[PDB]
């Protein structure tokens, strides 16, 4: 078999016996040899193993002759923008994200904080470790620590026009994650009223683990919002490369409508531009853009696909429904801070209430979100969806998974390659019913 850890994307694993310092010494041995000249970039987040994996990785790499530079605590799209803004030769940041206590994990990238996945150099850098026998040599380069975010604040605070901007009362729930530190960066140089829930950063998540997904983490942002009469919240992952939002009602806001309200931010300052979407929900995003002056661009679902989309584009943002957003000017990367100011700068210019910015869509594009189904056989359970609605011929579209377009509803169904799992996403043209009945008719073909 193969290192479990190593993953599609990045490095996820149980501590110690799936991640660990010597493994992590070895990745950095390996990585030294899969990059271009320069220096590594590294970081970590707040998980207690964090800086020791980083330092073990950070030894690998200067026994290789790579020059290291330590930016710290710091959230993973902080790794993103230094690897570029340093003009370094990759990067690394330590974090377990969302995951529980036992895991942590690495994110990997190159030149332009370019991804480093299963295809693209990961998978190379897992068989190179593998077979790394070599004992430990020792340092033949330095390590700087370079903790200045100022480049970093001010990039974030380029994409509003603070003068704009209203005093706007907001809840920020970073879950005890790292999000908090960067709002009270930015803090002094924005007029909002910040309500901050667990706020301070602590690795043993006295209030659990950070995922704002889970029902329970959702309530605490949502009574937050509701008990102090803000104008909207914000929660983030631990790693904060995603944030959530919650209306001033409280309600917990679908991901699926960010991407056309955040392509609406952004084409009024790229008029248009181009922006990169996924397969999975579509018919809202392809509106909202199209009536902002932006072409939208449908592209695979995946980090990697949709980053290479824009680049080969020039899209200026791109966008998935899982909470993640990629902006061209940060180094066509993905920030769980660029979305938040937007949307903040529009409800501020505006006038409107992000629960009016959202209910409006919702009910024009009414979605059932992503639902997952363990399944005994994914192509069996495939065929029984195909072959029930093929009298009914719908329009067929193979760019990631199936879409299929009925006229007034479609959906797209997706299969797992690492577990037999499919994953199902309906929307319906303004027809709540619709959507409920074909969504419960899909979901008993794919379960019998
Ligand atoms: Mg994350």
């Amino acid at each position: 078999m193969t290192l479990p850890a190593f993953k599609a994307y990045d490095i996820r694993g149980r501590v110690p016996d799936e991640l660990n310092e010597d493994l992590a010494r070895r990745i950095g041995v390996a990585l030294a040899a899969q990059l271009d000249q320069g220096p590594v970039v590294l970081g970590h987040d707040v998980r207690l193993a964090s800086p020791a994996l980083q330092e073990a990785l950070s030894a690998g790499l200067r026994a290789s002759g790579r020059d290291v530079i330590d930016i710290g605590l710091c959230g993973t799209e902080e790794v993103y923008f230094q690897t570029d803004y340093l003009k370094a030769a990759g990067g690394v940041m330590v974090t377990a994200s969302h995951n529980p206590m036992d895991y942590n994990g690495m994110k990997l990238v190159r030149e332009q904080a370019r991804p480093i996945s299963s295809d693209t150099g990961l998978f190379a850098i897992r068989d190179t470790v593998a077979a790394d026998t070599a004992a430990p040599g020792e340092p033949t380069a330095s390590e700087q620590s370079r903790t200045d975010k100022t480049a970093y604040l001010e990039h974030l605070l380029s994409y509003v026009d603070r003068s704009t901007l209203k005093p706007l009362k907001l809840v920020v729930n970073a879950g005890n994650g790292g999000a908090g530190l960067i709002v009270d960066l930015l803090a002094p140089h924005l007029p909002f009223e910040f309500v901050r829930v667990f706020h301070e950063p602590d690795g043993n998540f006295p209030n659990g683990i950070p995922n704002p997904l889970l029902p329970e983490n959702r309530d605490a942002t949502a009574k937050a919002v509701k008990d102090n009469g803000a104008d909207f919240g914000i929660a983030w992952d631990g790693d904060f490369d995603r944030c959530f939002f919650f209306d001033h009602t409280g309600r917990f806001i679908e991901g699926y409508y960010l991407v056309g309200l955040l392509a609406q931010a952004i084409l009024a300052k790229q008029p248009g531009g181009k922006v990169v979407h996924d397969p999975r929900l579509t018919w809202n995003t392809v509106e909202q853009v199209e009536e902002a002056g932006g072409i939208p661009v449908l592209c695979k679902s995946g980090h990697a696909f949709i980053k290479e989309k824009m680049r080969s584009e020039n899209a200026v943002y791109g966008g998935e429904m899982s909470a993640h957003h990629y902006f061209r000017e940060f180094a066509y990367a993905d920030s769980g801070m660029i979305p938040w100011l937007l949307i903040a700068e529009l409800v501020s210019q505006s006038g409107r209430s992000l629960a009016d910015l959202v209910e409006a869509r919702m009910q024009k594009f009414p979605c059932s979100g992503e639902i997952n189904f363990k399944v005994a056989d994914a192509k069996a359970s495939v065929a029984r969806v195909m072959e029930h609605y093929a009298s009914l011929s719908p329009e067929l579209d193979y760019t990631d998974g199936i879409s299929a377009d009925f006229g007034q509803w479609r959906f797209n169904l997706r299969s797992s390659n690492t577990e037999p799992l499919l994953r199902l996403n309906v929307e319906t043209r303004g027809d709540a019913a619709l959507l409920e009945t074909r969504t419960q008719e899909i979901s008993n073909l794919l379960r019998g």
